[PDB]
RNA sequence: ACGAGUGUCGUACCAAG
RNA sequence: ACUUGGUAGUACACUACU
């Protein structure tokens, strides 16, 4: 306010450098504003200015008689008080715009002062005076106060504070860190969350164990720290300062002792030289031979690929009947004697229709038009290519031999009949990869496959990919087009396509089979056939398909045999090759079907821009990797990454990893081949450590124009013969891990493995860990005094304003609001319930197979597989549990009065003491790792308590609040680059400053990429106790309650899942050393107590904070050690959950770099160990120039990412929800790959493959059943929107910027160019849109009118519903016009309490009518889902009406949906009902895709399109958003310039993207404010939401949405004659869904791009983005007609030259 | 045979003769 | 063991971080 204060604030702003200081300045500015307003208001009220007066002082002033000890004043600290006429007024000053903080403060003060008002028999009136800073208006809630002061005027001015805040925000606007550090600074009040503490915490056995471990002074320090109150104390930091001073001596001694070790370093670290790799390999081989059964016989090999293939015959015909006759005659003529020759000959005999081909065809057609076999000549025909076994034509012994031994059908004994001798005990059998003969055989197989499959298929390439995207691919890169065409020419492509098609045909006929029948499956190849043997229905649970491949070939040895052949036999006119029978499940068949796209993607990714590589060599490896559906290759791909990276690194423990953990699993020959490849790569990795080089650095004191790694091909290729660049080397290292064959774990074994892992960790902790604290870096211990001192220092540094920190934590996480407003407490995720659930789970008696659990009554009983009923009788101490949904659990708890309308933090504090005994269960994640990770599911109450703890710990972390731990943002890729920049500059200036005097000072760049081993499983949870006691933003009662919760959490019990217990109860033989039985008291109970494991991912943020403290200690040690050498050091540490990236830049001359590297690595390990952490030797390594943070690379300043992992995943993962959904996910993945550096041609190839695979899945290819070309006014698929099963037509720049909306934008831009007058062809898009008024609607074409009608009535409006919208919320509508139905699992819904309530209300006289009218009179319950108890419970019951909502709660197994798209292509699956509503299978709909097309076209033709409609389209698709306008202008006004080579890359976000955002808030917040008609809501800034609501109201008014809704409602009411609740509710739902979709379309999540140059303006970003995506080999300088809106070498270990 | 596995599994199930 | 008849929609599946 005064001159000195304002200039001091200016000085602080100008001298501010970090975001934390800016946040402190903002807090100080807010406090100064509040103080100014309070002083001026006190002047107006003629009362003495008091601020933050303790309530006890108030009472003593008004009641001096009462002793202060007698009265227990509330722990509030009111701003002011006024006691007159026996009335006490409590006055609080507020300078906020919203009234939410005032309401919260009033409620809290009222409920905390009512007690003391009652005891003293004096009324206490709570009055909050709030001034609005922009309108200067006073708001007073109290009517008595307003009577007592009739007129209050405060003529003041807040302009100075506004300008100061504006300057501060301008200086820090482009900092994302600053924006979210001051996001929720609306101060409500400071009050404890609970009135009382937890006295029984001090008597907890866990607390007593924790206390007895520490020394007596530490016990006293902890006791006084828990009891310290930072709000009544004279200073908030007295406790922290005292404890820091106490621990300072030992902390300094530890730091000095660690730093002095630099002189004791020997310089010898763990270098990955070839001798070390050889020793590790020998130890690994010994370990594997110990743990596996090693076979040197080639007959023991498993199929590398489960297919045998041969080339087709051009002479023969591809007719099915002729192929069948040829196959029968070839099978009948098998020559020689063999085990199954008679069976095969008889099988051919019983399918030889002979001369009666016409009768066979007519019988098959008659069957198709409309089962008893029909006797064709020596054939019993049941269907097309289905034949019954003829017992007259085959001998019984041969039939049994063929069905039992060859196919494994009925050979085994049933589980009930199995004896002890029937059980097999043996180690898994794998091939000897070291054996020279085995490797030679694998090499022979690879060479033979390359010989056969390299030949041309003889057919001209013609397919969907070429016909749809060949021009774009050729324009982006002609070399990519040539490579793809050569791939299409080869026999690799024909073989893999034949395998995929034959697999689809085998699956399509796997429904109706009988034991005495077999089927023939064919493909486009006339020489390849499949015999399908009887099995269970494929749609059933865990069903398998069993088949054998037969190939006819004229010349022997022309058969493709990847270890699958059974035999080759001479037959009439050639040879017939038969493979062994193969059983596969649904997921492996899905992998086979989707293999061709993966093969193409892998081939094009590996061959991209590498003339040294040979395409045939790449294809030979890619066909084996793409068609690998077994664990053998998964056991090799992931270890290869870490092994090769660690052998490449300067220092790593790769030898120990190979010796102890690397376990190759080689059951196939390709596994032996790949193992040899990995061994050679690891051997040669350290040899080429020398051949990596650095670019010359062009820096000009303001930016570094050129940097990175030289793109010279001197490294040896890993999987192929050839040479690669370092980037290509890393790509070859990392891509094979992303050949994701997920879902290959079997629960039978993986559940036991996970249980064994958890229980073994728990046992090792139970018996081998006796001490908690240590000073010698003992494993799983913490240095107590170092931990305490570090926590004190970091808490002091991060708690500048403790009141505002507490307020921000409360505001961000909705502590003072209802539980129903938290997303994680109302979600559809799973949680656990403990209780009696016999009825839910129990849905001729059997005896258990295990002999230990059989009573004398059950001795004479049939053995059966264990179920829940059988498990109940076996276990005495069985704790019953069930899994439910989170929202259902919340509904049940609210219904049973466990949870109330109280603020959520009060309920959490209550539950921390009420809920004492915790339960968890586990399941397998199902990831592509060779060993799966376990995932723990807990209860609702555990979720509440952990929510409170994690939200407290999250604020102090440096992590971005709005991102998840599971998916780190790409912004890290930028941050790393920034760090590298400084570490380069620091290296340049320090070396030049020290060498100016000239024994020469030398530099060193060190980069530690580390992961922690068993981050949650092996941790000291006790170290977090001190984190809560020392926290200065917590009251003592809150600390006691949280510590009580943590003590109870250390006593948690893991529940073993029922499936695992079923597995263990069916064994019949005891396990020799059964850890599971030992932990469960010989299966007495299903619960095991877990003490030191905090569970997978429950404490991410707390652990991250402690990890950051450990890195701070490491930095301190390094700085002191370098100070001992009188050198310069720069340490930068990036910390994620357990991932670390530490960069060290050192300039010194005392000693050699090797000693410094050894010392730094030893100190890193010791610093991790001192805090209870251990570095993972599998993922920890040290380099000079390669930074590896979470999946992101920095190659000496150049950002880098393996973008192929985004492409491959798009092929690999499919949810099979629907055509448009799958296409949208794949296109989003392609856009993500583009942002990460994908060349344009590869992106176009990815998009083409995505479209082709989507069309294959849903029969949308040209000429197929769901082909939409004939139903719509379109000549090509390009003319149909992708939402209507069309293909995407948009420039790659548009896809990169606006992914899914690119099609509509590009169509609108094309329409503008076609109908814009010639004088305005090249102008701003605003000027061209203005002339749309001059367009003639009759001049438009049918396609243009049809697409414009879609845009007007289906995008900007809701004229036709994709599904039944009753029960849907405002966000459930998407962009999908046609949506297939999915599963609605009846078992999943029967487990929901709220679902039973919904059924009860549905079967009631008029309950649903009352619910609908309640929803209608409160329409914001459609946008929200309830903000209190009653509204949430009504909204849940209403939401149960939605069929789409019940499908979201159901199980959508991707394999079952994949076979659904194969078996039931013609089934109606679409719920399409025209314009605004004008035993059955599990999945069923109203109409099919073609019927949907016809109804959609018929209803579109009835609509009317006018000029005003086109104006509305152009105004609210393009003109509304600054981004869309910018993109349109860039496309229209683009001029490409001179070509330029791509040399260096930079990470850049679109500059000033905040000015390109129309709506600041999220769609949910905007819709909440609009539906409630209030600008200020819980998580919104009132001023910004005012203009957001202005924009939304403009959209609603100009498009006549509400007026048309009212007219429709009135017309319907007139037609019916009475008010219709359902119609009006549906109309409101449609209106809110349209508003939500508009607001969502407004926002674009532009993020970090990798671009050839740095961008400083929005135009620069657009030009770089556009010029980058034209050609692969080079990029163009792009200009716009109008506005769119001296060399020196450095003396360092990584040698480099700077051109300054 | 095939899938899985240094954990006994899948390799359809039931009834009648 | 073999013959005939009947039955069978999913891994009833999944979390902590938005
Ligand atoms: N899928 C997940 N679900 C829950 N928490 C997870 C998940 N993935 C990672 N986390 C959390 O992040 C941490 C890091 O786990 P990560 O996969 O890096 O390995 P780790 O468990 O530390 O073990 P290791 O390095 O020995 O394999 C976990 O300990 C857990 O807290
Ligand atoms: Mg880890
Ligand atoms: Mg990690």
């Amino acid at each position: 306010m005064d001159y000195q204060e304002y200039q001091q604030f200016l000085a602080r702003i100008n001298t501010a450098r970090d975001a934390c200081v800016a946040k402190d300045i903002d807090v100080d500015l807010l406090m100064a504003r509040k103080d100014y307003f309070g002083r001026e208001l006190c002047k107006s009220l003629n009362i003495e200015y008091r601020n933050d007066v303790p309530f006890i002082d108030i009472i003593l002033d008004i009641r001096p008689e009462v002793d202060p000890l007698t009265i227990d004043a509330p722990h509030i600290t009111p701003d002011n008080y006024l006691y007159i006429n026996n009335v006490l007024y409590i006055i609080d000053y507020k300078v906020s715009v919203s009234n939410e903080s005032s309401v919260i403060t009033y409620d809290k003060y009222y409920e905390l002062t009512r007690d003391i008002s009652d005891r003293l028999s004096i009324p206490i009136e709570i009055v909050i005076i709030r001034i609005d800073p922009v309108s200067r208006d006073l708001h007073i809630n109290s009517d008595r106060f307003k009577e007592l002061y009739p007129t209050i005027v405060v003529d003041i001015n807040f302009n100075q504070f506004f300008d100061l805040k504006q300057l501060l925000y301008e200086k820090f606007g482009d900092d994302e860190e600053f924006l979210l550090k001051v996001a929720h600074g609306d101060f409500t009040l400071t009050a404890p969350w609970c009135k009382t503490g937890c006295p029984e915490f001090w008597k907890h056995p866990i607390y007593k164990e924790f206390k007895m471990s520490m020394p007596v002074p530490e016990r006293r320090l902890f006791e006084e720290s828990v009891k310290f109150n930072a709000y009544e104390s004279e200073r908030w930091n007295t406790n922290l300062v005292k404890i820091r001073e106490y621990t300072k001596k030992d902390y300094s001694e530890h730091i000095s002792k660690s730093a002095k070790n630099i002189f004791l370093a020997s310089g010898f670290y763990k270098q990955p030289n070839k001798n070390e790799i050889s020793e590790g390999w020998t130890l690994m081989v010994e370990r594997v031979q110990d743990q596996r059964e090693i076979s040197k016989s080639l007959h023991d090999q498993k199929p590398s690929i489960h297919f045998i293939w041969g080339a087709h015959n051009p002479g023969n015909s591809n007719n099915a009947t002729f192929k069948l006759i040829l196959l029968s005659k070839s099978l009948q003529s098998i020559k020689g004697i063999s085990t199954y020759t008679e069976a095969f000959k008889s099988l051919g005999k019983m399918m030889d229709i002979g001369d009666k081909a016409i009768e066979y065809e007519e019988f098959c057609m008659s069957l198709k038009s409309k089962l008893e076999p029909k006797q064709i000549n020596n054939a019993l025909v049941l269907w097309e290519q289905q034949f019954m076994i003829n017992n007259d034509l085959i001998d019984k012994s041969e039939k049994l031999k063929l069905f039992k031994n060859f196919c494994g059908i009925g050979k085994h004994k049933q589980f009930k009949n199995k004896m002890l001798e029937d059980l097999e005990v043996s180690k898994p059998k794998i091939l000897d990869f070291d054996d020279a003969n085995m490797y030679l055989a694998s090499l022979t197989m690879m060479e033979q496959s390359k010989k056969i499959l390299s030949k041309s298929n003889g057919l001209k390439p013609d397919n969907f990919i070429l016909n749809e995207f060949g021009s774009r691919i050729k324009d982006a890169n002609k070399e990519t087009y040539d490579n793809m065409h050569k791939i299409f020419e080869t026999g690799y492509w024909q073989c893999i396509s034949d395998f995929s098609t034959l697999m689809k045909n085998i699956l399509s006929v796997s429904q109706y089979n009988r034991h005495n029948t077999f089927r023939i499956a064919m493909c486009a190849n006339n020489n390849v056939f499949a015999i399908v043997f009887p099995s269970a229905d494929i749609k059933t649970k865990k069903a398998t398909v069993v088949y054998s491949i037969i190939v006819l070939h004229k010349e022997e040895e022309n058969i493709f045999n990847p270890g699958c052949l059974h035999g080759t036999f001479k037959c009439m006119n050639g040879y017939i090759s038969i493979s062994r029978a193969i059983r596969l499940d649904k997921e492996r068949c899905q992998r086979i079907v989707s293999s061709p796209g993966l093969f193409l993607t892998t081939c094009l990714l590996f061959k991209h821009d590498n003339p040294t590589l040979v395409m045939s060599d790449i294809m030979n490896f890619s066909i084996y990797t793409s068609l690998s559906i077994t664990k053998s290759v998964l056991s090799l791909t992931e270890p290869a990454r870490y092994m090769i990276m660690n052998s490449l690194a300067i220092s790593s423990n790769v030898k120990d990893y190979i010796a102890e953990k690397f376990s190759p699993y080689t059951k196939t020959l390709f596994s032996v081949y790949m193992t040899r490849l990995i061994k050679n790569a690891c051997f040669d990795a350290y040899d080429q450590r020398q051949r990596v080089q650095l670019r010359d650095i062009y820096l000009s004191d303001y930016d570094i124009t050129q940097k990175g790694i030289k793109d010279n091909r001197e490294l040896t290729s890993i999987w192929f013969p050839g040479s690669v660049t370092l980037k290509e080397y890393l790509t070859q290292i990392y891509l094979p891990f992303y050949f994701n064959a997920k879902g290959l774990h079997e629960k039978h074994h993986v559940m036991v493995d996970l249980a064994k892992t958890i229980l073994e960790i728990e046992c090792e902790q139970r018996e081998n860990i006796k001490e908690i604290w240590s000073t010698n870096c003992t494993k799983q211990t913490v240095n107590l005094k170092i931990l305490i001192h570090s926590l004190c220092k970091n808490l002091l540094a991060d708690t500048s304003r403790h009141n505002h920190l507490r307020n921000r934590i409360e505001n961000r996480n909705n502590f003072r609001r209802s539980i129903t407003t938290i997303s994680t407490f109302t979600s559809s995720k799973s949680c656990l319930k403990i209780g009696d659930f016999r009825k839910e789970k129990e849905l001729r008696k059997m005896r258990l197979a295990n002999p230990m659990f059989v009573t004398d009554e059950q001795v004479c009983l049939e053995v059966g597989h264990c179920n829940y009923e059988m498990l109940r009788n076996a276990m005495p101490n069985y704790t019953d549990y069930i899994s439910t949904k989170v929202f259902d659990r919340l509904y049940e708890l609210l219904d049973k009065k466990v949870l109330t309308d109280k603020p959520v933090i009060e309920q959490i504090m209550d539950m921390m003491i009420d809920h004492k005994k915790f339960y968890f269960t586990f399941f397998n994640k199902g990831q592509k790792t060779s060993k799966d990770r376990e995932i723990f599911v807990g209860e609702y109450e555990a979720k509440m308590c952990m929510y409170a703890v994690e939200r407290i710990a999250k604020e102090r972390c440096k992590l971005n609040p709005d991102e998840m731990i599971s998916e780190p943002g790409d912004g890290k890729l930028k941050v790393l680059e920034q760090k590298s920049e400084q570490e380069i500059r620091f290296l340049v200036e320090t070396t030049r400053q020290k060498n100016r005097e000239i024994g020469k000072a030398k530099g060193l760049k060190m980069e530690i990429n580390a992961d922690m081993s068993k981050w949650s499983a092996q941790d000291v949870f006790y170290k977090y106790f001190w984190l809560i006691a020392l926290d200065p933003i917590l009251y003592p009662q809150e600390k006691e309650r949280i510590l009580y919760f943590m003590c109870n959490y250390m006593d948690k019990e893991l529940i073993l899942p029922d499936e695992l217990l079923f597995n263990l109860l069916d064994q019949k033989v005891a396990y020799q050393n059964d850890i599971i039985a030992t932990m469960t008291n010989q299966l007495n109970s299903n619960t095991v107590l877990i003490k030191r494991n905090w569970l997978q991912g429950n404490f991410n943020y707390t652990s991250s904070y402690v990890h950051s403290c450990a890195m701070s200690v490491y930095k301190e040690i390094l700085k002191e050690a370098i100070t001992l050498l009188d050198g310069s050091i720069l340490v930068n540490s990036l910390v994620h959950s357990d991932d670390n990236q530490t960069s060290i830049t050192i300039v010194q001359d005392k000693m050699e770099n090797d000693k410094i590297i050894d010392f730094a690595m030893k100190e890193f390990e010791r610093a991790c160990l001192t805090f209870g952490c251990q570095a993972n030797m599998k993922k920890t390594y040290v380099t000079n120039c390669i930074k590896e943070f979470v999946s992101l690379f920095n190659l000496y300043g150049e950002p880098f990412s393996i973008y192929g992992r985004f492409l491959l995943t798009s092929v690999g993962d499919c949810a099979y929800i629907g055509p448009y959904e799958d296409l949208a996910s794949r296109i989003s993945s392609a856009q993500t790959a583009i942002k990460h550096g994908c060349p344009p041609s590869l992106a176009w190839v990815s998009i083409a493959i995505s479209h082709w695979m989507t069309s294959l899945t849903y029969n949308m290819l040209p000429g197929q059943s769901n082909d939409p070309i004939d139903y719509f006014p379109a000549e090509n698929r390009k003319d149909i929107p992708i939402e209507l099963n069309g293909v995407l037509d948009a420039p790659l720049s548009m896809i990169s910027t606006v992914g899914l909306e690119s099609g509509n934008l590009y169509f609108l831009i094309k329409l503008l160019s076609k109908y814009t007058p010639v004088m305005q062809k090249r102008e701003s898009v605003v000027n061209q849109i203005a002339e749309v008024k001059n367009w003639k609607v009759e001049d438009l074409t049918d396609n243009e009118i049809f697409r414009l009608k879609i845009l007007r009535y289906l995008v900007l409006d809701a004229e036709m519903d994709p599904s039944d919208i009753m029960g849907e919320t405002s966000d459930m509508r998407g962009r999908s016009i046609l949506t297939p139905r999915k599963f609605t699992t009846a078992g999943s819904l029967r487990k929901l309490y709220s679902f039973s309530k919904y059924q009860d209300r549905l079967s009631s006289p008029g309950g649903m009518v009352e619910l609908f009218t309640y929803l209608l009179e409160k329409p914001e319950l459609l946008v929200t889902k309830g903000e209190d108890m009653k509204d949430y419970m009504e909204s849940v019951i209403f939401r149960y009406n939605s069929k789409r909502f019940k499908e979201s709660l159901s199980i959508q197994n991707p394999a079952q949906l994949f076979i659904e798209q194969i078996l039931f292509s013609h089934k109606p699956v679409i719920d399409f009902s025209g314009i605004r509503d004008k035993k059955e299978p599990d999945i069923l709909g109203k109409v099919t895709f073609t019927e949907a097309y016809r109804l959609l076209m018929r209803d579109l033709s009835s609509l009317e399109l006018t000029n005003d409609d086109i104006q509305v389209i152009y105004s609210y698709i393009i003109l509304n958003d600054p981004m869309m306008i910018t993109i349109a202008n860039t496309h229209i006004l683009s001029i490409y310039g001179s070509p330029q080579r791509r040399m260096g890359m930079s990470c850049s976000t679109m500059p000033e993207f905040r000015n390109l955002k129309l709506i600041h808030h999220s769609p949910a917040l905007v819709l909440r404010a609009y539906s409630k008609n209030n600008p200020d809501i819980q998580g919104a800034d009132p001023t910004e939401m005012a203009r957001d609501l202005v924009h939304l109201k403009e959209f609603v008014e100009n498009t006549n949405l509400e007026e048309k809704m009212k007219v429709r409602i009135a017309m319907n009411e007139a037609e019916k004659g009475q008010r219709d609740i359902v119609f009006e509710l549906k109309e409101m739902t449609r209106f809110y869904q349209v508003c939500y979709e508009y607001v969502k379309s407004t926002e674009h999540k532009i993020k970090v791009f990798i671009l050839p140059a740095k961008s400083y303006t929005t135009t620069d970003f657009c030009s770089l983005m556009q010029g980058n995506l034209i050609k692969d080999k080079e990029w163009y300088t792009v200009h716009y007609l109008k506005q769119i809106l001296e060399g020196e070498a450095i003396h360092s270990t990584p040698i480099f030259n700077i051109y300054y």
